[PDB]
């Protein structure tokens, strides 16, 4: 809330390099940061910069897309790690599926306070 709504945001998502872009990155950083409890289906960790992520609600390094989300232009390196545990419960098993692309971080106040797991739907 209130600036630190966008690095809620980044505490989930962004984690500015991993170990390695494979399912026991993603099943160690799941549980640590706790989207494991219940297990989150699919969520994204984006790394790259944080100078970068700001900067996809500017104009100059992300377009406008429609109403309020800003597609970016410098492509994040981004696991997508999806849930292939079974259980709702913890513990889930986490199958990265690593991709690297560009980000719908939907902006508000010039800070990407979301970001939609459209894309990131289907690997």
């Amino acid at each position: 809330q209130d600036n630190s709504r966008y690095t809620h945001f980044l505490t989930q998502h962004y984690d500015a390099k991993p170990q390695g872009r494979d399912d026991r990155y993603c099943e160690s950083i799941m549980r640590r940061r706790g989207l494991t409890s219940p297990c989150k289906d699919i969520n994204t960790f984006i790394h790259g910069n944080k100078r970068s992520i700001k900067a996809i609600c500017e104009n100059k390094n992300g377009n406008p897309h429609r109403e309020n989300l800003r597609i970016s232009k410098s492509s994040f390196q981004v696991t997508t790690c999806k849930l292939h545990g079974g259980s709702p419960w913890p513990p889930c098993q986490y199958r990265a599926t690593a991709g690297f692309r560009n980000v719908v971080v939907a902006c508000e106040n010039g800070l990407p306070v979301h970001l939609d797991q459209s894309i990131f739907r289907r690997p």
